């Protein structure tokens, strides 16, 4: 019907009421949330999505939907600190062991980490501060040949740059707090089900055994959105990481301009990267969009429109130069979250999430940081 | 400082040129929020606790209350008189996480609680008033068994509210509410809250997570933080990792409900009492469950633990089983079939002739007139 | 059929909370705001209501729906300061002359102020800081025998205490900012049409002439809610004092406990009034609920359940500075008690729903 | 300090707390102002380069307050006849009842007509920078020059252009009005109006005694003595105080959020609208297209001078088959909304004989064009 719509059309209209041509159902007796779920699914080309209280809860649910006590996960070591803390501390206490591969670019390393109780592979499509790209097709190929699904976090790339289901991923997670909502005004997470994975190959008896908690349903018999439905009826029901309808409303409102924002974030980031790479007082820049990045060729293949809005770089003067540089910035925020419209310092490496301000104001602000770092030759 | 205020004053001012609460609708600590902080402090003040943690839902509050103490290989002892959502959490989702929840046969038998104690038991759990039984938990008695084994007692105080029972004064260590219900009061904001009594010694030996430097959080030893150790641990570990965060807008809405809590519970309770009496006096009603009725086995317990009343939920049995009850609920014109317990709106839900009501704050005579419609309809069966 | 209590939750409404139609799509009605209007109309017993950006806009619309340049209004001098400013300054600029009777208790003064171009009488059912009660039946019969409608502001009394349509008023105005919303969280006004006035008697050709701005409609031929409908399709359309659906939602939330809050505000205020009257260091107390008030007997007739929650008293700057619980900034009609020291020893209170003993404790700190 | 910032920086940062580096909703009635609303006022004023702004309940209220701040009973306004129907209704019906006479010039491009309508009681000139359905541009410098030589201020409504395309204070306007409901908020989610004071007009020349006489309603203040923002301050302390057209803080929050992407949205609205215009102009079954961005428009040269980045997102056109063709065309559209407001991100039909009026959204251009083809297939039965 509307599958052929462009991205731009979808970010406004996908999931809308069939007679629209968005009321906040702030009730505990959800239609507001369902629209935002349908819209995000449509942007990723997934079959269904589940909107939740935060990105942390989305990562939690993505894992817990498959794994419990005595189960195992294989993860890239290149992780957001909040995901690492979840995997390494709180999940370990629930009897889920998360192993990290030595080098996520080494496909043999993923294979070697596979164990009989492994329930998923996990990685981030673009990680920070490295600004690598995951080899989603190659990692997915290893997972699938073992009967294991691949979960990826696509927060930094967004669906505008990468639709990982087209690359082999089975489950996509976003911190909607960040780019999807875009305005720093609503904490939210979302899990998107690709509907690409066969749940009946052996490792997932919870998908093939009648669930006495829910009318004896066998989730795999629900077809493509099995995983998403199971997460809603078991995890959301029991663990209760529900999204406020008001937050759903706000994220839907931010989604209406997603492509426009990402286009500007990305062109600003590319320019900041290039600016930095050309300076004598910068030792190195990490940004896949630069010709010299080790992941630039991969970016041309997997993410041709750009490599997100986050970058990092090292100053010649080391740790003290880095501190002096960041503490001198006036326009860059020190309190904003990645994925806001605002430029910010992410809390000798300096880490920036580049905003949609005027590029000349952004570069003038960075010159303040360079002036401050100058005392630390 | 202001611990001496009345409940009425606290519900408006506790935690606070007094005025309405602004909404910090912002994701820029990310582990606190000025709007939510105030609601936490207020709910803590109303229960007489030392700290509280406000969350996405009541379900998440139950979840966090258990997970803050128990992980894979651990054990919990619960009353079998449980809200369906808590039952499912305990029996399905926690089991998956390696946590065994054992239910006592009869929660009024204190020896049964003792007998269920195991070396890996990490808490006792019960609801101060359960539904549809409308019993009261023997909070003092159950607490005493828990404490003599070095175990804390967690209670859900949702139906009673802090206006009727402050369980910390009866031996509970941790209190959970679905703030979705009575606390917010208007059916407008899904939310949960955990309140820490600060009355339990975490160093007796079952809780090495409280006595061991935490590598995730600067080597802090939670027990050394004193009275609010449990609340702080839950925030810095569980909310941090698991992310059952509340929207600041939902906290604002709950605050707005809190401002009238005691007024609303007073009328919910006076109405519910009258509905119960009304029902107990009818010949086409087989039995009524409600602790405020003299005939209830928990009536005397209510006089000691909850003298102002026994909440606003009740149930009762009709002569004709399922079929009389189906047409009873189908005839009501004022009672909602979709509103949540703890809304201002009366609601109805269908022993096979068992009808369950959460009595609202509508005019009593309108409520009773509406029920007569139900009786008439059921009398075709 | 339904009691006030059931109406404040269900009037206008598988009952559940009101959704928020936060949207500018199609435009001069909104489903969230519609419910709050019907609800408030049900509580006052009117035929229709119109919910607006503020009480000031409600006063403004209530006059401008009837009067334009070259017209006249007769008003009580016992007015809220914002209404006085509107009447005396802004409306004068628009060529509307507002005249104030010397004594609003003097029914013959009302009669004497009538002019050929007079388009309404106005008064407040309970005024502040005097805490009189308007003689609504008596002012209304003076108005009506001259072919003129009575507009009253019922903000302080609320519909829980007085339903002025029962006493001869034709239009009622509230600052829903105050007691209706109840929580200091939503600026709003409302006009309620009693549907009790014949608009065709001669002073109102705007009601008996086809409106070329609106399909030649003759507003009087719409029957009972002619006034409310006219205000919506002309004034709201053109002047644009619209309420946010979010503010309507917040006021609906407050309405759900209105009777409960007013009951408590009024027993607290009644007790605070009585407290204050018993004290040798207090010269006088204004509160119609006190047996000594000149308006006490009128209160028994027109407001038997009590006389609002606002009061004032004269002392023999220090008193307020000592208060720790009373807010200096909360608006009248918030849950929070409010104090003001503007007689040169006059103190003004809006008594909240805090515990009465804490309120009186806080006042005792005042007396020091 | 932050004047040199680009438009893009300002739409995010102008008016922010000075320590925001190291937007709460003050939904409190504790009272002619609010920090949430003040941020949105300062940000809009910065985008226009004005000295102050006043944010209000709706665009209708902003038009109302912009006139009533200057005119009461027995006063006069000169207006362009090219007006939004909501403004015309206000001017012609409600303000007329308040004793305010609004005259319309026959042709707003004839500067001598503006002069000829000036009366001793004239308090303002009014026009829209781009009107709809004509999609002309007001001759803001020439109209301003006439106003000013008579000691009269020029009020313009800059809603359709937005501050991204035109800053009318740079072209002689003194007061700017927006329906913030539309493009400023951008998401069809908050009704609002705003009045922006240019700080560019001398109020002491003779026609404005309300600005040079002590006001007993407000401490004997002489508004002109407050300097540049006299007009905005007077509107706040008199009209907002008395007439009460206040904005909900929640609405201000929502508009502030939409402002964060203003330039980006307007860029895409405008390049979409230019493509739709060219597409229509090239069709045999379209008789004419009104859009200033087209070379054929009588206002295209004026656009090149006054609005070089483009001419808004609204257009109109006439179909060959007249009125039935136009109705068939609009009724067949599936993606265009029939209920959204101008200035939403959504494409919509806005409600000569066969005239179709569109506000072009930021959807994918190919999808917008395919939807219009539904309309052309429907119109085919009316040649």
């Amino acid at each position: 019907p509307t599958a052929h719509w462009s991205f731009e059309t979808k970010q406004i209209h996908a999931g809308q009421q069939p007679d629209s041509a968005l009321p906040i159902y702030q009730t505990t007796s959800n239609p507001t949330t369902d629209v935002v779920e349908q819209r995000i699914a449509a942007l990723e080309g997934g079959v269904a999505a589940l909107f939740l209280s935060s990105g942390q809860a989305a990562e939690t649910f993505a894992i817990l939907n498959l794994a419990g006590a005595g189960d195992h996960i294989v993860s890239s070591p290149r992780l957001y600190g909040g995901t690492y803390n979840l995997f390494h501390y709180s999940l370990a206490k629930l009897g889920i062991e998360v192993s990290f591969v030595d080098d996520p670019d080494n496909l043999d390393s993923w294979q070697a980490a596979v164990r009989p109780n492994t329930k998923a592979f996990f990685g981030e499509t673009i990680s920070n501060p490295q600004i690598d790209l995951l080899d989603t097709p190659g990692v997915a190929e290893v997972a699938h040949r073992n009967g294991i699904p691949l979960i990826v976090d696509n927060t930094i790339a967004t669906p505008y740059l990468i639709r990982p289901f087209t690359q082999g991923a089975d489950i996509v997670v976003h911190s909607a707090t960040k780019y999807l909502g875009g305005h720093g005004a609503a904490i939210a997470g979302v899990i998107v089900d690709g509907g690409t994975f066969d749940w009946t190959q052996g490792r997932f008896p919870e998908f093939t055994t009648p669930d006495p908690s829910y009318h004896g349903v066998v989730f795999a018999e629900l077809g493509a959105p099995a995983y998403a439905l199971k997460a809603r009826v078991q995890l959301l029901r029991d663990l209760g990481s529900a999204a406020s309808p008001f937050n759903a409303f706000l994220v839907a409102q931010g989604l209406e301009t997603l492509s426009l924002r990402i286009e500007r974030h990305v062109s600003n980031a590319q320019r900041v990267a290039e600016f930095l790479a050309d300076r004598e007082d910068v030792v190195t820049v990490n940004y896949a969009g630069l010709p010299g990045s080790p992941w630039h060729e991969r970016a041309k293949k997997l993410s041709p429109k750009g490599t997100g809005a986050v970058l990092s770089f090292e100053l010649a003067g080391g740790v003290e130069a880095g501190k002096a540089f960041v503490n001198a910035l006036k326009l860059h925020s020190h309190v904003a979250n990645i994925g806001d419209v605002r430029s910010l310092v992410i809390h000798g490496l300096v880490r920036l999430a580049v905003g949609i301000e005027g590029i000349e104001d952004i570069l003038a602000d960075l010159e303040l940081g360079f002036a401050a770092a100058r005392k630390f030759s």
